[PDB]
């Protein structure tokens, strides 16, 4: 149940920044913070998927090959879901543009 555990840290992190979004007035500088945290979470999830790929391949090689397609979507879900979160905040073209500039600039160093 580790995969689900990683999702929580990312979920709450996303739902947490969203709270500031609705704050009104929202803190585009505080909201961008939770983002870098939520992001770092989705990263651990992706890497966690890789481990599952080889793990299931060792314990369950038969199904491991059948679940491959599932484990694959997992990695995509990490980045794909990231795009979904942006849409939620994008709702605020005003904040979305201010946070996006600093957010993208904050992860560059990563």
């Amino acid at each position: 149940r580790v995969e689900a555990m990683l999702n929580d840290r990312r979920r709450l992190a996303l739902e947490n920044y969203i709270t500031a979004l609705q704050a009104v007035p929202p803190r585009p500088r505080h909201v961008f913070n939770m983002l870098k945290k939520y992001v770092r979470a989705e990263q651990k999830d992706r890497q966690h998927t890789l481990k599952h790929f080889e793990h299931v391949r060792m314990v369950d090689p038969k199904k491991a090959a059948q679940i491959r397609s599932q484990v694959m979507t997992h990695l995509r879900v990490i980045y794909e879901r990231m795009n979904q979160s942006l849409s939620l905040l994008y709702n605020v073209p005003a904040v979305a543009e201010e946070i996006q500039d600093e957010v993208d600039e904050l992860l560059q160093k990563e």
